[PDB]
């Protein structure tokens, strides 16, 4: 299992315009296209960002290659940032794949505000670390997906998703 795999199975795809879980607008694999409310702020930025007149419809490649874009972003969004580099580096190669995904689903920003659980990752505390991630927001709105990113921070194996 990769990367790659892990975000397909938590986001889906989906090649018509839809509103992820928190009403917003979003296309392929969870590609987040407007906070505004209005399908027209939407469908321009979705033209915008595949480089045609899509009409709110694209194809599987173009969802594949918004898809590593997106990836390529978080990744180096991590590297870059001074909070999230350090924790990062000190993960095993599971664990990695781990961060990658809560920065993809909530931004840099957004991981950069668990201090404390980032602190026990850092520290190897498994066990601590799963406890205080679950006393979020981000738990109590997607328990499922929470939980899968959970036991992988936990066990740095892949089971939560082997199921899947």
């Amino acid at each position: 299992m990769n990367i790659f795999e892990m975000l397909r199975i938590d986001e889906g795809l989906r090649l018509k315009i839809y509103k992820d879980t928190e009403g917003y607008y979003t296309i392929g694999i969870g590609h987040l296209l407007t906070k505004s409310p209005s399908l027209n702020a939407a469908k321009s930025e979705l033209d915008k960002a595949i480089g045609r007149n899509c009409n709110g419809v694209i194809t599987k490649d173009e969802a594949e290659k918004l898809f590593n874009q997106d990836v390529d972003a978080a990744v180096r969004g991590i590297l870059r940032n001074p909070k999230l580099k350090p924790v990062y580096d000190s993960l095993d190669a599971v664990r990695r794949c781990a961060l990658i995904n809560m920065v993809f689903q909530m931004g840099e920003t957004g991981v950069a505000g668990f201090t404390n659980s980032l602190r026990m990752l850092q520290q190897k505390r498994w066990d601590e670390a799963a406890v205080n991630l679950a006393k979020s927001r981000w738990y109590n709105q997607t328990p499922n997906r929470a939980k899968r990113v959970i036991t992988t921070f936990r066990t740095g194996t892949w089971d939560a998703y082997k199921n899947l």
